């Protein structure tokens, strides 16, 4: 997966590739990780065998699911948290002692508040310029890095430019490429 | 084993191949993984041994297992867990930083409202042209990919195809094959 | 060890051998491993270390161990997995995901309505012709099936080949043999 | 440790090393490890770390320790580990899928009932002329079996060539002996 | 990371380098680790995921994050844990047995009351002239001890000196260095 | 990688796909590197990209010595290839007779007029009737090419342009475009 | 794997599956591949199909140098196939005494008319009265022949069948067609 | 460390090194391991960063901390095991089939009742002449043990002795020594 | 570290970091380390810094024989470069055929007027088209690299400071200033 | 342990700390032990005390074929030294180019008019221009003498004592009392 | 075990105990096993029981190439043992510089007119000033030797029979009777 988010003057963008799998073995479709829930778009990280409960639980939210400011965006995904052991049996533990680990990541997220980053459905970040999430993500930071300052570029066209690094690098990655643009309140 | 569900024009298909084992040791038999629930197929996949439950458990729901959508599988595995813990007293943990695992697949499934896929009792997920499971499944889908617009095989010929593959390399699929096919409704 | 049940005709049988051991240390005795519970005949898998518990627990029960039906055994052996954890304070615990393992078999079971098989206190099955367990039942089993169709063995003679082959090549099986039949109803 | 129990005729004896250590590091004493309870005498496996609440348990129990008969011992001990437990704060857990441990052998009893062992404080033996246990006991199980059947040696006796076997060639095991004989009822 | 603290004459500081990765990857910002509550500077180890919750806990504790005594800051950080555990869902375990651990360090503190260190969150520590933290305090202390009785510097120049030590020679610290002194009380 | 060999009526093919990489780390170029011409056979190479270049350049550079039209031509050949790693270029290529199957010993697959071959571990030559597939995505492959045999309009390289794209529909360490070419058989 | 070696009366059998497979994935095959006539011997080989065409080409190849009608000749034969496979073909068989039994060690079962016998490391050589038999079947095996020899309208051909039949019947690794080879001792 | 304890005519003594450390780096101090708990010394075994809480939990304890028998030691340790465990939530595990560890000592004791050690907040020992405990205890009973029968030797004098030696050779104890006498009454 | 090479038009760059370690430890330096002039070449040296005053004392020293123009030339060079290392100055660099991909094999890349080359276990030699990168902060280089390699206002200079800008940028082990050197096409 | 070398203006200094252990049991002794004199420069010995004696033995015993004021001549005199280990007293000193850096293949520090040297695995040899250290204290020696290098009224030897009192100090693997010695530069 | 070695006045000596194993088997023996008159010195062996014979054997078998009174002579003596134990007895020895302190490396204290010495790896001979000891008791003997060696009534012989005592009173591995040998210094 390379999975990014942009910001630049008064517009994010959230970008994806596509590819899923079950494991090493490929599985074609009719974008997957890329969800759109109310007015803000999240992205997925981690294995294609965890998506759907994921998708159900944040598109069924509705209301209660705020997205807009960072502490929104915390305790919105600490009632996540709360649903998914709940409602769908399924354990999202954190231990203060433990390094960092990829495995950890939940999403990157892009509405007209900014643009955010979660880990482990209790830690959120804001970034300022971009950000990116996946196998490939060392790839898209090194392109949109090398780019972002360029004047003829807005956030939709740097975030192309961070997956397509990934898809050009990363076999975990694949076109096509899914974009999602958004103006700053 | 190799289990396939197989899609196409106004039919569903699923095909398992009979062989069943404890362990290294083969089993012989009177189709022990293929059941049929309801007016449903089901294939199991992982080890014999634990197919008695699954099979007693599913086939005595009756009315409360309804597999035609999405949602519904979904709703029915959600309470199929419940049943394992609190009936059989069978666990069926599931953490989100889990990697993907073979050992998580639950079935396959074949109906008049499609052809569906059960990951760990609670990812449901919904196939448009075929998917295999188990050690020969991979044999299946070269299989299955390389006939599917061939225009005179229906589903139930190119799940029979599928499972042949699967017996033709897999040590672990044996004949003979076991084959269900379903209208659309 | 090696247990084996046989079914032919009219007639079942349960065979065992007698050697028992704390861990490679050969116990001398006054059959341990078979025990009569009311009028069935089930043979203990596993250490001699965990017979008594097993022994007191299923004499002790009478009337409410029924074993006559597969789900009779089965709803019999829930009860077994209850009793030892509430009673005598002994887990006995079963994950779906785990893969086959000879450690969890709890027993083989003949009476007059057939030949069982009970594997981790819940998932039950039923023989046709035969089976066996234990470190001699490979043994065991190529000489049953080898001699099963002989016009001039009954199924207690059956039962005995199988405990002699396993007691010729296991170096955890040993002699004297025990050999009870049944007639089924 | 070398502990051995013996019967013979109208007597049982129990029979067992000095040796007490932490670790590597030997212990000198004012026999640590036999204890009278009651009219019985225990002898306890393991690490002279954990002799002091045993020691505590079984001495303070009284008339609630009873031990003359294999189900006394069996339910006097299943009290026993409810009382480390509840009492104590200390676990001794059992799965019945485990293998054969000797960490789990908890004592050998000698009295006027007869000649006892009781592992994991649940699954209880009796025994007709001789068992052993500890780090000793395989040369003591050979001393013993070589003498049992000689005319001029009595439980008592063949108790002290056992522990005098362990002694010999066991570094784990040291003099002096220590013996008590008791009249069978 | 390096963070140190020093205490002086009347003066006490707190020290620490700027870089902040997630995992092996850096992160570019507009200092993250270093946490002014109340009038106390709090400086946070371990990995930069874990920091936005500690951030929001500690900055919205207000007059119950009581940190100017060793047991004030003992009993507001047992208050930390059960939150972290109540309102967060986050474990912090301790056990006795277990030897020391880099990753269970929590922070350093500076206030009028004097500097502090925390672990597991239950081991509260005051020091007299310095401390430090991180992948670069052996450097930092070597320098700090080597300069601490220099009559021209103050315990602000003592806490530069020490993060610039750490900046030196560990990859995993970097500039620019902020520091904050107060006046003890 | 997912490369095949296919022998049908007169006909031999050997198809691969093109995906190189560094490790994790994809490498963009060029013709097929991994399908190597040898004078009038083609080599088909298993294993990582890193090890290719000595391997071409030794194959290629043999000329003459390189005979490849029968198994124990290929046999004796493969066994020079061996000893040139050793002395020449300083590579070793053990073998043990107790250890088990491992995917890491295959050598290639080879095509030519005398026949569809597969080398493993430098020493043990086998022939095949009908196919055969390594690398990565050969399970996919053989799958394919075995349902689609029997096809009376598919000469032998369309079944192996098939088992290619098998591999490459489901294999992520396999990719786009897909190299085939035919031999007629003597 | 299943192959047996049976001796009664004035017979010998030798008996084998036909599984053949590179690891996990079944290879379709011609006559069985695992038994090997050498000169008027018959010879069954243990292990991974991998590395049988070293084996077939070494013992077929020998002719009169490959002896094998008594313990010793069958010993000091293998001696010089260990030889051959280091100074020939490169591949190591090495021994250390103070190694444990191993599965992978076993080497071959053979039957002539000398009698039936076994090669265990290429050095250790055992002689057989009744039976006895080999892979991952072979326990399946043991048992039915052990349960059927001493009857009289068996004779070593019919045990041997037997035998592989229960390694096919269990064994997933085990597979029909059976193939089985009769001598007369001298 | 190395901590002892001696026992010889009218008088104990508690010995103890002073070196303190987190990890391998020291820690400089203003002695930290023995602590005065009402009448009685007690001598912490085990890393410096738990002896805060230990100290904190013994010396607030005060009446209910009785010391100067085997029973009152034992009954108020398992006080201080659930004090830990319900008002500092640390855990103290105790497992009857685990081995002898290092790990599981608490400390030492001296008061005019006689000298003691605790293993695990539930095992207590009484010692006739010494023990000692830490990585420089082995080098410490072996001078204790030379030097027990000189006329000239009181039981303070032995415990400064046996800290010498523990001194002397591990590179994990270091002077200066601190010794405590008290007479029996 | 970040070192990389790039070709466009008539001119190759090749580009590093500065930052040098003995282990987690950073040494303070003195012009760069990790680049060295061979001749009219730029070499720029993998790995650890403890093992790079050996390589630096060795490439340096052979003068007319370390010909670096061609990838046979590079090739050849770097065969002597093994044998002097074993032979010279007594340090194993083996390499085994069945071994997987590894980064601790990468020897160096190579920027002249005869192109941009890489080397990977002293005898796998490769050449590129555009650019390639090697040590830790590569990735983040290349994917900086492919996002500007095609402006036009972009020599082959400047596109290699941006690759090094990138990993400096991301990667701990990666640090500022830059050194970067050019050279003209033949 | 904790050695030190120091550089600063027409003088060189080396420090070292004097504990001396047989694994975890601490060896009483004399004058220190692990820095040698070896004709007129100072070597100060990294890793265990059991291989001091072999090392002291050898390097004491050379005399005039033992040059060190150059980083060429150590090289060359450190090539020799393992060469002496192997042939004379039976000691291996592989160094393998793939391997990571590794704390326990440190050889030495070296102070003597021609300035301060390290030495690594007998074959990489480094040069320093203010100064370093080694063993488990070394971390906190580097921050110390970082920490006061500038300050004028301290010279090489002051450097260097405050340099092995920060290791002392804080490493329980270091003790009093402080060797050091100062050479004025040619 | 526990042997140790202690020089005082103008008398050294060597004590060690009696217990020989084979594993955690005890073996009943004979006068002590484990320290053996060589010459005019005495020599007690470290490591387990089963390496005792070819130890004993050698050394006493050597006679006047044996010399052992000063740190030189036992260095050169006991590579020369290292020798014999490869050439004759077929024994290896190895020894790399990068390894840690190891106890299996201990071979033997050694006692005679000369002084105290130890022999580690065969290789690095050190020379004791007042006592030394071995073994698995060894640090329960290091401690009572301590405390007790400043006392005006206790000679050499004494002080290492309390050493030994206490390795028997702590150590399940050290066993009595006690046996002690004292020599008087040149």
């Amino acid at each position: 997966t390379t999975c990014v988010v942009v910001r630049k003057g008064d517009e994010v963008a959230i970008g994806a590739d596509a590819l899923v799998t079950f494991g090493d073995t490929r599985l074609s479709r009719a974008n997957q990780k890329v969800i759109p829930v109310g007015d803000s778009f999240v992205g997925l990280a981690g294995t294609t065998a965890h998506f759907p409960v994921m998708r159900s639980l944040l598109t069924g939210m509705g209301e209660e699911c705020r997205l807009h400011t960072r502490d929104d965006v915390f305790r919105t995904f600490l009632k996540v948290h709360e649903k998914l052991k709940n409602e769908y049996f399924i354990n999202t533990k954190e231990d203060e002692d433990d390094p960092y680990e990829s495995s950890q990541i939940v999403c990157l997220i892009a509405n007209s508040g900014g643009i955010f980053g979660v880990y482990s459905y209790r830690e959120v970040f804001s970034f300022d310029r971009f950000w990116g999430i996946g196998s490939g993500r060392n790839y898209a930071l090194g392109a949109m890095h090398a780019v972002y300052d360029r004047t003829d570029l807005d956030a939709g066209a740097i975030a192309r430019i961070g997956v397509e690094a990934g898809i050009e690098f990363d076999k975990s990655s694949a076109a096509p490429i899914d974009v999602h643009t958004v103006r700053l309140q």
